């Protein structure tokens, strides 16, 4: 779900500048949920803005963005020439998790049938079918199954039963927020409140841009308890545009001055002027191209082409290949504790999960200590026993999905040793966690992940070139991996230039039903990401099998119809997944093999062979999921399907 | 693959009872599969038995046992009638690795034209190129493209090249297994040595069933290391006595119970109908034990398949893993295999579970049971991905291998690798004298019952309930647990009757195999306790209906599989009433919202699921981690319908 608003003040734009500003906004949010999406602006047609504040208008349908900003235009009601000098407009993309991703269930929600409040919603509310029966008997009538709706009949409900005539909107939105229970991001309109919006947050990102070319009054809002040195706004000039938003993506293009707010923050912007009841102005580090798709079709093409450079900047200023040091300025104030401690453990979801996977055997090799790697959902499910003696890491690209930060939490609670390997700073997980790791891959905005998951991957093994930076016996180990990490950017571009020879391969099983994708060792996660992969954006059904497992059930499925993927690499398993191999040939199997270039055995006798370059055993997985990275690309658009937008599901699992 | 050889020393029988005594032992040995089967036995027709044992006739055929039964019986030279007072029978059924299956690569295998000596063996010598060429370059010429037939070959060369003419036939096998390399299991027949026997093992099972009417000279053979009354085993009184070789107990029980266990370079000889046991290598000996298998465990009854027999016998099985060691009259919990090592397991600081297939299974299955009762981290395992590895194991780790067979390659090789590091190492077996119940410090046997089928069904149950009862003893002196303790325990006092209730919905099961009938992928979703029941259904689904079923875990969803949900894709949800009830509820409104139509494994009282979903598998209530139990049979009876639907054999191996 994602929450965008646009509050010109004394900035005079017209109808149309306003709406195509909210749409661009969501745009900029319709990763993170597009099953439905909706705005929210001032109606009537007045020439003088000042007598179209008293009117709503909603415009909400189901699909894309795209869906909406056709619906939006074209319309026989709306002159999108009105010229507003103030004029507040709310929106928003949602991820209907559950029922039909119909109109009324998109936001804004209303509060009655003539909107004198409009709330947008990122979250869940714990107890909203007790809201929903409380403001039932009082006269209150529900027309969708959202949790937010119960949002906007409440804070008409404080408004009906207020003291003074002039309370302000901040006092109804505390009121409201003391009855929600659970998350919430929250930005209101009113028809009573013109121009005035009010955003407070708890558990979720909402954060306040702000863009004039006047100074601004100061860069450290003071929060409030329940004057011209308290809000932020113009000095001289009222000049001034907010941009309310739950991500930073959706306000770079507009302005890089945004604040961050925190739990319980209500923000407040009236008149013009933006105060916090109950901060800091600060800039942005980051570069509108981050955020942009350059010259490729796809942000997930890009983000795969883009892994050699993405790779780079995980160890910029963290791996010297001259003197063969490793050092992570964010643990080093915990490193010689976490070697004290006795256990590693390793949670997080998907794909984060799978890096995990990728390194548990190299952590194992170099620090020496169990490595228990768990799937978030079921560490928390079984109550798992942790002690003060773990070090506990949490893998989360977004540093935000609810079972990763919930188990995060779990593991404080029982003194364990917290470390977060995250791609988004000021997240939850990097802030709650003792120490992390910013794995400095850029912005992800396709929906499979791709380069977090090698940039955690290398991030990981970096940690473990630490851990053993002092033993005698592993300093040629160390060498080695370390001359595989400088060398790694030029296989991955190799790698890349594979391109077409991956899109011919997938012009023969576009049309297959199923692909087993089979490895061990350090190539089980291999298999298993890349099932994931093809799994979400191609939606083939993609399954991963440990090698060693084949001949306890599985291959039984192996016949010559059934495709078929198998990982070979030149490591200590060669042997026994060449036994695998054989195993699938004697049923008949007619697979295609990734595997080295210099293996010319399986070369000869394989007619499918995908050959990557050899690098060192421990990175040799970041090599062989490439190729099923663009092997599921490839697919999904040999099967009409968007890389982007898989279907069923958005990006980020904030909220379970 | 099979061995079976029946000596009758002064215990007269016609040739046609030897050999329909030959036969018999085979058919007990057919459900591991096989290509080809052959038996050894005296030849001539001459009325006194003495002057026939200098000519060895074999019968070897590429097939079934019963045209091998057949060929016996056809044939007009041989006269079934002679009774011999002293002989042996040798009887093979053979698994082809080293030459195609065919009469001339049947064994036995002969070391010349005139069968002076005849071998019949279970594995692969791995050094056998170079013997053949050893013994060509000697003069002897070799007719079969087997491994095995180097033995019969290399046997007479030591025969040949006696210092002494009165060399005894142990002496000579001990110089024929000191030059071979591999996995083998042996018997030796030859006309130089009437009617004695040797047999000998190397990484494979050989045991020696024995019976007389007299009493016998001791239950404990000593080993003779490199003779008289004092040293070996023989009926005291008289010379009457039978032997029984065999590679599994199943081809021995029905003639008797008492039983020897040859281990590792054991060369086991009779010599004038007394039993002695060699080694090369307080007084170290091998066990007469008794064996309380019968008959009638490994035979189908009424039942049409070995797979339906063990599946719904389950309600027997479970009662029988937990005879002698639960007493609901007091709440007491006594698995007599760990009295002399539950103190030490106590207070050991981490339980590892290693397993591969279903008994990896086993141990998802009751982690978190295990987790909860014991409070130590619990590490579960895949035996060749934990060889991988390397794994780190320490002196204070306890850890179980979990192992129908009891010598399965990477869950045994697992264990010594745990030995080599000190750990406590606990087998939980399901076959006695399995090297994986000798060689770890202790362990339980499950007493399930022989598994004949070729999936693990009743295996399963039993080694799940074991580990409950582990669980149990590990909390017995907790006060806090006392409550939890009596909840489980009057569960596993209802669980026979309830299984027995999921039975009884075997017609609801057929409907939904017809509506799978036609169906190639099905997803199986669930989590907590009931992860393990998607993961062993869908592995059954595989294993024995071939159609590709896999195993989700409920919480993944939203990070990727989800995509997968359409009106097409069949999926089964396990929804029971524990703590992650709600959360299984909000995997199905995820699914149906994607235009899933589930059908869901239930509680009999879920009304709202019942009444919401279309089909549902009502299974009784049990305790929280008792319920993986019951879910799991309506999963074992589906891929059983299915199979059966589709024209399949459930007896029939496959995985070849
Ligand atoms: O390709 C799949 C996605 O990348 C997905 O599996 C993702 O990994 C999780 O939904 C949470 O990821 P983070 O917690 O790292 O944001
Ligand atoms: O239906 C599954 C099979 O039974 C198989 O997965 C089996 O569990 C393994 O081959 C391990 O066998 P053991 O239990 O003998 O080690
Ligand atoms: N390797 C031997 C025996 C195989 C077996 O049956 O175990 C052969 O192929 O003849």
């Amino acid at each position: 779900c994602g929450i965008f608003a646009y509050l010109n003040y004394h900035v005079p734009r017209t109808r149309r500048e306003i709406l195509e500003t909210l749409i661009k906004g969501l745009q900029r949010l319709e990763y993170r949920g597009y099953d439905s999406a909706g705005v929210g602006f001032d109606g009537g047609n007045d020439k003088d803005w000042e007598a179209n504040a008293c009117k709503i208008q909603l415009i909400k349908k189901k699909g894309k963005v795209k869906a909406l900003d056709e619906e939006v235009h074209k319309q026989q009601d709306m002159d999108l020439d009105i010229e507003f000098d103030v004029h507040l407009g709310i929106a928003h993309t949602r991820w209907a998790t559950h029922g039909e991703p119909s109109p009324v269930n998109s936001h804004p929600q209303r509060s009655d049938k003539n909107n004198e409040f409009i709330v947008i919603h990122n979250g869940i509310i714990t107890n909203y079918k007790d809201l929903k029966k409380f403001l039932e008997s009082k006269g209150y009538d529900f027309e969708s199954e959202t949790d937010t709706e119960t949002i906007a009949k409440l804070v008409k409900y404080m408004y009906d039963n207020r003291e003074s005539q002039d309370t302000s909107f901040t006092t109804l939105v505390e009121r409201v927020i003391q009855q929600l229970e659970g998350a919430f991001a929250l930005v209101f309109k009113s028809v009573h409140f013109p121009g005035q919006a009010v955003g407070t947050r708890r558990g979720s990102p909402l954060l306040i841009g702000v863009r004039s070319e006047h100074k601004l009054s100061t860069d450290h809002i003071p929060i409030l308890y329940r004057d011209s040195t308290t809000c932020l706004f113009p000095v001289e000039e009222k000049a001034v545009e907010y941009y309310f938003a739950s991500d930073a993506s959706a306000v770079i293009e507009h302005t890089n001055r945004v604040i961050f707010l925190e739990d319980d923050d209500v923000a407040a912007v009236v008149d013009g002027r933006l105060s916090i009841h109950r901060r800091a102005v600060q800039t942005l580090q980051m570069e509108l191209q981050q955020i942009m798709k350059g010259n490729f079709s796809s942000f997930m093409q890009k983000e795969i082409f883009e892994q050699p450079e993405s790779v780079v900047n995980t160890m910029r200023g963290r791996v010297n290949f001259d003197d063969y040091t490793v050092n992570l300025g964010g643990l080093k104030d915990h490193i010689k504790e976490i070697q004290r401690c006795r256990r590693l453990i390793l949670i997080a979801c998907g794909t984060s999960y799978h890096a995990g996977v990728a390194t548990r055997q190299v952590l194992e090799e170099l620090t020496e200590l169990p490595v228990m790697v768990e799937l978030a959902s079921d560490f928390r499910d079984r109550n798992t026993p942790v002690f003060r003696d773990d070090v506990c890491f949490f893998l989360s690209q977004s540093g935000e999905t609810a079972d990763t930060l919930m188990g995060l939490r779990y593991c404080k609670e029982r003194g364990a040793l917290t470390v977060g390997i995250t791609n988004t700073v000021g997240s939850s997980i990097s802030r709650e966690t003792d120490c992390g790791v910013h794995i400095n891959a850029g912005p992800e905005i396709g929906v499979a992940s791709t380069k977090a998951y090698t940039s955690q991957f290398v991030s990981l093994v970096m940690f473990a070139l630490m851990m053993c930076d002092d033993r005698i016996s592993m300093q040629e180990r160390r060498k080695e991996i370390m001359l595989g990490l400088k060398r790694l950017p030029d296989l991955i571009k190799e790698v890349l230039s594979m391109d077409d020879e991956i899109q011919k391969l997938a012009t023969e099983l576009y049309h297959q039903k199923s692909v087993l994708i089979m490895g061990r060792g350090y190539h089980y996660a291999t298999c298993l990401e890349g099932a994931l992969k093809i799994k979400e954006i191609t939606y083939m059904h993609s399954e991963g099998i440990l090698a060693g497992e084949l001949k306890h059930g599985p291959l039984a499925l192996v016949d010559k119809l059934m495709p078929v993927i198998m990982i070979i690499m030149r490591d200590h398993t060669y042997a026994k997944c060449q036994n695998a191999l054989q195993q699938v040939v004697a049923r008949q199997g007619r697979p295609v093999v990734i595997c080295d270039k210099e293996d010319t055995e399986t070369i000869k006798n394989t007619k499918r062979t995908i050959k990557v370059p050899h690098s060192v055993d421990c990175l040799q997985g970041i090599l062989s999921v490439i190729p099923l990275q663009l092997l599921a690309f490839h697919l999904a658009v040999l099967r009409g399907y968007d890389v982007d937008f898989p279907r069923n599901l958005a990006k980020s699992v904030t909220v379970e």
